[PDB]
């Protein structure tokens, strides 16, 4: 009874900075050529949602955000052969076009079509499918997953398992795929080496389980909260260290513990000086250390070049590293056989309406992932 | 007739920053156990012993820089296995002592004996084999090539054909080797991409000749000194750019000459900014940047992590990554089988006696690099 109309749902619009999402009534346009519209099932709450209410990662408001979500495809545009109306999709928050030099290359996958760098907060043609109050609101990494339906570009949707369960797999398309791909595909952690892991969040525990998968001897979790603790160790810490129990820098404390500085490590908070003391933490001489956390918009770091001249290698990486339309139903197919858990990234599931609430957990430092239920 | 006795002879002293090279008498000690000393045959320029004179690179004074060389074995200590009187050997600056934890790692080569990262200035074990005017000397790097005779640890020097031609092959102890190394084994550049190099001297034209022995399509040299480019067409670039030229910032440039960035950048200057152009003008899903050149004491860059985060990786190394033992005697056999060319880095030839003038030459940009002869 939707299909070429425009549909009135609920959605939780952003009006402004470090506000309370606002719960209300919105109109979502039929989708152009090549692009598809879904009825969104789960959406996860994911740090970098948060960023946009703080200020932390600047993009165009007032906005739809979400972007960890499933659903099922409600009607496609003109042109579309990848979905079809009634299947199960996974919003792609970086897209994978094809054709651009990124995503012909064997290494890249921070496709050129992306609205991260330079966000525009639309479709790619420029143009809005929100409305609400008659006025035109942007959308988020072209996603927007808080809502019961959005609409997304062909090149950012990818069709899954119709068997999947979409209030878990919701965690593939943003939480679990980049902790676990920072592990084993851009860090490529080794068998019987020593890692560190900067925060105990979502995504801190995605590269907890990829460094435990990839072999990792040892898994170091370092949280200022040790609530964190358990649930790091149930997924594959060896230990866990809070910086605030110590009289001198963690940096110091880790190479000591690792003889000498740690084979991999990985920041998954985004603070510019947990940057630099994860870089320092590894192996003066070998050692690999990956950015995962968003830092505070325009602003730099500092640090003394020396530590990479004596052969350490820093890197960053966006969504694991993973090609987003390839990977994202290959990582649902290995869900589905088994060959990874995500129960214990969700620690709690909460109808849609209690959005807020949900960032509340989140912001207090009681959930990992919230998965709110449409 | 010198075996076991203390050798008088000359040697390039350095008393104070900022001041030339005092050419005199030094008593050289004979070599302690695991200790070799070596007749010096050619040493060459490098910017580095120059960074030793302006304070950029803080090793304690006074002190018999030199780093880059080749000589004959006078006499070896007890319990030396690997070289002999008379063989053809070159320093390592960088040692391999075989036994610590980045000497058994398969890609680690800055190993735990090095004396760059707190440096003493003094053999491994701790004390001075030179005397002038009755007063304790330092050495460098535990080589100290600026004399007609040092001594060095074993685990610093390598065996080498003994058909070498020594005022060639020295320049396998550093400026060749690194550069090379930082293209074929650090940054592994591949056939068919394009490359990005920042400075043009002795380690910039290496960097080059590795660069185009990895099948790189594009190499684009980037000097402020146009005097520099002619060479390096000559031993692989396919284009030259001056930064001075421009109204714009090189990084653009040089990402708009290569179509979004390229493939791998290096920075072999020693300037916090142009590493940060290198690693900005490297594609930023993709691309890697290696930093060769040696930053002034003790100072900090500023940087915007998200440079990292959409997906390049920045690196370091000492001595383009060789493991030194291993890697010099290999390199020497190669350029005797004709795989490289070192004429073209020669520009000058002085006797060891006008070292100060050699210096002049570099500080002038007139050189590539000056060998002295002994
Ligand atoms: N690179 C990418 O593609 C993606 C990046 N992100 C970013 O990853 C980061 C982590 O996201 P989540 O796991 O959802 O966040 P989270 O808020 O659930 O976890 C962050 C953890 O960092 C801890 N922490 C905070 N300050 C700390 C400090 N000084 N020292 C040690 N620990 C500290 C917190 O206690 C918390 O447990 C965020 O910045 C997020 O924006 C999220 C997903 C995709
Ligand atoms: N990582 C390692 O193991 C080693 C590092 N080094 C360092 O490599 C660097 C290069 O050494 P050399 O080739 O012997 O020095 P060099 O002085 O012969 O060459 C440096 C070049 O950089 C150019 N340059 C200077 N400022 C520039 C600027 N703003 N923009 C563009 N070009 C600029 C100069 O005109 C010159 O041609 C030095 O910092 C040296 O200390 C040297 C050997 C071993
Ligand atoms: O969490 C999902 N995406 C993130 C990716 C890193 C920049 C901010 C948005
Ligand atoms: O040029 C030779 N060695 C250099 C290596 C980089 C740090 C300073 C000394
Ligand atoms: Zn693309
Ligand atoms: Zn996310
Ligand atoms: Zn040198
Ligand atoms: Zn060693």
């Amino acid at each position: 009874s939707t299909a070429g109309k425009v549909i009135k749902c609920k959605a939780a619009v952003l009006w402004e900075e470090k506000k309370p999402f606002s719960i209300e009534e919105v109109e979502v346009a039929p989708p152009k050529a090549h692009e598809v519209r879904i009825k969104m099932v789960a959406t996860g709450i994911c740090r970098s949602d948060d960023h946009v209410v703080s200020g932390t990662l600047v993009t165009p408001l007032p906005v739809i955000a979400g972007h960890e979500a499933a659903g099922i495809v409600e009607s496609i545009g003109e042109g579309v052969t990848t979905v079809r109306p009634g299947d199960k999709v996974i919003p792609l928050f970086t897209p994978q076009c094809g054709k651009c030099r990124v995503c012909k290359h064997p290494e890249g996958n921070f496709c050129l079509k992306n609205d991260l760098s330079m966000p525009r907060g639309t479709m790619q043609d420029g143009t809005s499918r929100f409305t609400c109050r008659g006025k035109p609101i942007h959308h988020f990494l072209g996603t927007s997953t808080f809502s019961q339906y959005t609409v997304v570009d062909e090149i950012s949707v990818a069709k899954i398992d119709a068997a999947s369960p979409l209030e878990k797999v919701c965690l593939i398309g943003c939480g679990f795929s980049t902790g676990y791909g920072s592990a084993v595909k851009v860090a490529k952690v080794t068998q019987g080496s020593t890692c560190a892991v900067f925060g105990l969040g979502g995504l801190g525990l995605s590269v907890i389980m990829g460094c435990k998968a990839a072999g990792a001897a040892r898994i170091i979790g370092v949280d200022i909260n040790k609530d964190k603790f358990a649930k790091a160790k149930e997924v594959g810490a060896t230990e866990c260290v809070n910086p605030q129990d110590y009289k001198k820098p963690i940096q110091e404390v880790l190479t000591e513990m690792s003889n000498g500085g740690v084979d991999f490590s990985f920041e998954v908070i985004g603070r510019l000086d947990t940057m630099v003391t994860a870089l320092s933490c590894c192996q003066e001489a070998y050692g690999v250390s990956v950015i995962v956390g968003v830092p505070p918009d325009s602003q730099n770091l500092s640090m003394n070049p020396m530590l990479l001249l004596s052969g350490r290698t820093w890197k960053g990486a966006i969504f694991g590293g993973f090609k987003s339309k390839d990977s994202v139903p290959k990582l649902v197919a290995d869900f589905m056989a088994k060959k990874f858990a995500l129960d214990p990234l969700i620690t709690h599931v909460l109808p849609f309406e209690k959005i807020n609430e949900g960032f509340d957990l989140l912001r207090s430092g009681e959930s990992i992932r919230t998965i709110l239920t449409f």
